[PDB]
């Protein structure tokens, strides 16, 4: 029972900014969630249960005091985050808890963290029902994960899952719930903790998990294998399309067939063997590497076969499914305010719904584009604050921004810089739908500093910008 | 961790009939299931996997192949179906499951098979929670069923549950879920699996299980019993009402009191005794035997001791709860659509809130009334296609049809002669709600053709009409 | 599996007075539920089991008969009733089940009952997840409650709970659902059980369980503690308010910190040690004890610490969250229906939502008022029983009376007696809204009968006010 | 007056358009129809689209009369119906048509709406004039909205002004929980330029509208920017089909001055009638197609003008399917079709803008054809067989070449796989996605499948 004292539990006060209202932020609000000792003092949890936050408190079992603690460093797309706490206090007895390997299905398993229903410690207990890819839902991204048959309610992200031995074999984070669906709960597995904490202890930071930027076909049908110039013995998944910002790209072609990876070969649906009996999609293989890796891969071209050793990098989307450490930049000119497109954003202007009521061309490069250079972004008018600068131009909302005087828009950054350095007489914006923007370009910037003092905005632009 | 292997994916693809447009189908739609390995080269499953299939592929662990599959026999009243898989490398090295022993309460069990939530294999553990008659919702029937507490959700259909020695107690098939109840899922009890097998080894076809055609009272109220002749040491249940189609109509009469069956006393409340100290419903002495067994039946009759052998039999439906290995019967004449009512048909005219919305007449019919006659069928109009030829009759609408020229309509295949054959100058139809629909006989075939090609519709009736 | 006989299965068809209409009843309606052996020709089961019985049945297993039982004791807040059963065929042979201690953290559990999803017992296994002050729901009170994850669903109420050695830890009673959330479920404690019977033992009634009437604020901030003289090392918590028929009332202060009870220190949570490393709410210690029980209660009052004896008691509130044991009283002069407010009036007469849509002045003391006087009670006109007598006051419902003919109402039996004895030309009603209701004494007394044979109102009033 | 207003009943069999090779369920609905002369009767489009049999009754005649629809214009929702009976014309007495009404004017409305089967007339004023879109039909026409009730069953009948001529035909309303008698009628003139169509050409031949998107100028510097003089006014270009004549001789970034010498104003709108404005496309939806006018616009500073040929509007993403059944054609399990509007709403449902896929929305927002008779292509679905394994799982993907040729239409690929002489055909699909199948073997394996899935035939007639 000496194991249930190494998890704590994490009281947090998000304060998020206003993607819709980029200059301020939204109202607090808290949450409650778990978090255990790992060793050095260190506390792990769950990154989604410290997101936006302005104050983390944790308690210990048997003491009543709420310890101030602050985030060390967060790992978004794995939903990590370790947090430190000043307080020797706190500390005084700490027996952390040792990682265990990768369970087998069927092996016993308990959660123990603080879910709803109660304000102690809480044990819950199952088997390992699954293990493969899995999405994380907060982290949106695909790494392998544990399914368990234990039941893991709100409050439990963050806590430690234990084998029968007291190991902790991973961290509950979240569920797969629906009226048709019972105990269907998912846990960041050892492999996947061990790769983020062996990441910051070599690099002093996170530097993610990597992802191949290709696209691809599964290669199931005969006829399509044998018109490619597969031999019957040959197995393996076509590339689609590759990433312009990844350094495959300078190496692999559109509709190689991608044969194997560090010498492990894929199938035809894109799986790899796996452990025990089982197979498992290839990007497990990608996603075990850490960034600065290299990888040997194996393709068929024209019939010909070629190995590539490829440097592994993070993935960069075109529109971020997240943005941490860091208020969302904007830069207002004649009450016109423009920001970039991301997920928060496309949320905060769309509701939870965002993926079926937002602009169609926004929601096309969404689900489709790729960044075509690094740093790239999808800058829009948001919406225009209104005055008589800005006459005829009040409708405006969520258009992009593709040209400059002429200049094409790369990402926010720049344009910013153009309507700085602007001399000419007029400032021409070419957004989408065919539409033109134009301003004087001398009133256009002194009817700023009134229409900031109307909605109350400190500043005409976020500091990054400054 | 053997014992995984034999339990494999099922893909269906489904293709169902139109039961409100007969003489075409439905949409395609795919599902998944599970099934696993019973020896021979079959596979068991739930039939509820591959209703209505065009094509059916299974896929085992470790390959990425998915293997054509047949189905071999299905049992649509006890939701199994056999199926075969013609691929010698999807049978290699295969280990089938042994069945064991029907469990007891507390038995620990974990079920094995393919649920939402990943691809991959899952299982799930728990306890066998209750055993008793039980309600099989998509067979329709009442058979010996085990409720377990281990999780089952969409996609476990067809797979193995297990005791703690690896044999198979039964099969995952369906779930109690309300947004009050938790962990009530059922398995197919070996028992019944077993009679299947026995049933398809003995007959080269499912023969059913049978059901004595009587609809019973309890007899709780002592009053009762001793206004008809019951003495105090006397208990059983009171015959209401007999089905005409069963052998037992000859010998067993209304108002008579069952007292045993095959020497098994039953109690007031219909229950005969069950393994270690329980009761269950005496259905399930009958269901445990076979169709065309006989059994020993006394009964109470004006005082008198009586027993009699009694052949059993399968229970015959006037609306059948299912039309399975055959479309739906319909035929045409001058743009009247003639069918049967059968319980899909009323799903597909009604939705699922059929036994609400559905005509008051057809669902007197579908709760209360006995066929009077083998292969006894209830016909209707199901819809008018509009034409000249049928002017006035146009509102017509799933109304029965009762007689043709003064002649009693028992089911669609004497229909379809009955108009065949007429060779009076008028067909007159006796519909419900005391309506008569005439038409001129020789105007009426002519009509037919342009109707069929307006509606695209191929042929004038089923095949099993032609 | 000889344990499984001790749990029987409970049969109650209820008939609820209508609060509304508080002359008759509301229409009888029908639960079941589960009860268990515990020694001496008693089963025991939940209180909401049987609420407002018009009749008891039970059923144990193996037998058929469902024989009559009857109530001896109840207690409404711990969720407890004791039933008794004549029939010495329900006997026979009995085994009844052992209380054990209260359990650990992930100790093994099985709960044992009659639940929806069949008709006969069921058995769920899961572990102890979490102990601590719960809420119970039916009861409105605070006591020690066992969380489990094993599944409890409807029909499990009153069934026990077991450990590995078969021994009963407690009785399966309430759930906590949500579509967020799974498997928390709750049993009460055998250390309650044994409260509840060692209490009917000695008493030969239930006399509850003791909460001292004061409300507190944590004093978990440091300025807040030195304002008030605390030493650095001193902790615990403010009183708010103390209950004026609450004998701590003629000892305590508002703003005097508890800083012990018996011996324990209360933390600046309100929280003290509780078992293994674990704290629980002080209230524990105070449930614990018997009503009539003294307690040693320490405080801090200008910087000098006090120690009082103080004599336990039950909580009573104004506005009863239970009316058990007898029909809700009333009376009725000239159409005037008075009766008083308690929680089951407000969720007749509001509905479920009785919280938010019940008229705030009501509401307002739902929550916040402390009876000034034991046996005071709020006392509302319900209606107006329409007639010529009481033209002008057709419209007044659910309205506070404050006084009559100058006199301040204390309850409903005081109100009653004013109305019999007033000899006054006029009875003057001074109501909520500072409105006043004014009536001839004379003719008001007259038009009464007329007023409730219109309304087939057997009694002018309730028998308690006879 | 009330005895040349009849009651129309129809049913309906409309196409599967998520299954192309048969038809839906029959449906019957009411609605009402006005004798204009010459054994006609108007009513609305939508009162007999996909008529399978439409009856007429007569008041205070019992009997219901087959009728036959002479003339449909989809998108201005008129259609035309004769009466072989001449007991159905007895006495018979048709409406004049009246000049388009003021505002106040007193309207009365006379039709066959529900809560009851007799003739029902309702009163009130004509609210307001001006372009309004038309929704069964989806094209923008001149409407008028009057305050006298419509509900279903008024469709197709005609609104009176007090002395008893046609002002138009009730057709469509506003209804939300928030509004009240906000109900539009088909004008006059909008009903005499399909009469006058129909009996020029024998037949309809539409309402023209020029294929330019514009933007207002109500901005000084956007003016000021373009060269354009302190009092000159009017929109400009950001857009034009490239299957329009315009765009041989328009430009994007013209600015359009004024449409047949008549000036246009920043935000698009010209002079009307009685002090009120209206948009542009009024000017444009009163000629006829194969009508000209001269459009004027400022290019670089310099004033020019061009004589333009007057068409109807083609989407590339249809809003209906009329005068045929939905095209396809099947090879080896593959269903292709086209997309239209009737197909995303059979596919997924009345909030198919928000539940299609996004590729798909994309181009029926904001596409434009590139060449005349363009069709977006897809593989509507798989059904399933051995040929197409691999491929099941593919639903509604735009075909974009076949072979290394760029698909147009459907009948351009239907053609296209008909000659194929190649070992493989291959088809391109969105996604950067390829589907391959051996040629040979592929039509080999069609028949069987259209057997399976109960169907007539591999491809429409029109294919």
């Amino acid at each position: 029972a000496s194991f249930l004292n190494a998890v704590v539990k994490v009281y947090c006060t998000h304060t998020a900014p206003d993607y819709s209202l980029p200059w301020q932020k939204q109202r607090q609000f808290t949450s409650t969630g778990s978090a255990f000792m790992i060793g050095d003092g260190k506390l792990l949890t769950n990154a989604h249960c410290v997101e936006h936050d302005t104050q983390v408190k944790v308690k210990r079992r048997g003491d009543d005091r709420k310890y101030v603690a602050k985030v060390l460093v967060r790992g978004v797309d794995c939903d990590i985050a370790l947090l430190s706490v000043e307080s020797e206090d706190f500390w005084k007895g700490a027996e952390p808890l040792r990682l265990g390997h990768l369970p087998r299905l069927q092996d016993s398993v308990t959660v123990v963290g603080y879910p709803l229903g109660g304000d102690t410690i809480s044990v819950t207990k199952g088997v390992v029902s699954r293990i493969e890819v899995t999405s994380y839902a907060h982290g949106s991204s695909d790494l392998l994960g544990i399914q368990i048959d234990a039941a893991i309610n709100p409050g439990n992200s963050g806590g430690p899952a234990f084998n029968d031995q007291g190991e902790c074999i991973g961290v509950a984070f979240q569920v797969y719930r629906s009226e048709e669906t019972e105990n269907i709960g998912y846990v960041i597995p050892t492999t996947v903790v061990s790769h983020f904490l062996t990441d910051y202890e070599r690099n002093g930071k996170y530097t993610g998990f990597p992802v191949l930027g290709i696209e691809w076909q599964k290669m199931e049908n005969p006829d399509l294998r044998k018109s490619m110039g597969m031999e019957s013995h040959q197995k393996g998944v076509r590339i689609r399309r590759i990433e312009p910002t990844a350094p495959e790209s300078q190496v692999l072609k559109p509709s190689d067939i991608i044969l194997s990876f560090d010498g492990v070969n894929i199938a035809n649906d894109g799986t790899v063997p796996f452990r025990h009996g089982e197979r498992i999609g290839f990007s497990y293989l990608i996603s075990q590497k850490y960034t600065g890796d290299s990888a040997l891969v194996k393709v068929l071209r024209n019939k010909e076969i070629l190995e590539f050793n490829i440097k592994l990098a993070i993935h960069k989307r075109l529109i971020p499914a997240h943005i941490s450490g860091k208020p969302p930049s904007y830069f207002i000119v004649a009450g016109f305010v423009f920001t970039t497109v991301s997920v928060p954003y496309l949320r905060s202007e769309y509701g939870k719904e965002y993926e079926f009521d937002a602009p169609v061309k926004l929601l096309e490069k969404h689900l489709h584009a790729m960044a075509q250079s690094v740093d790239e972004q999808l800058v829009v008018v948001s919406q225009v604050l209104v005055s008589d600068i800005n006459i005829g131009y009040e409708e405006i909302v969520n258009t992009q921004v593709v040209a400059f005087n002429g200049k094409p828009v790369k990402n926010l950054k720049g344009l910013a810089g153009m309507v700085e350095n602007c001399e000419d007489e007029y400032m021409k914006f070419n957004l989408d739908y065919d539409q033109i923007v134009v301003l004087d370009t001398k009133t256009a910037k002194e009817a700023t500093l009134d229409i900031l003092t109307t909605h109350c905005i400190p500043s005409a632009m976020s500091d990054d910008l400054k």
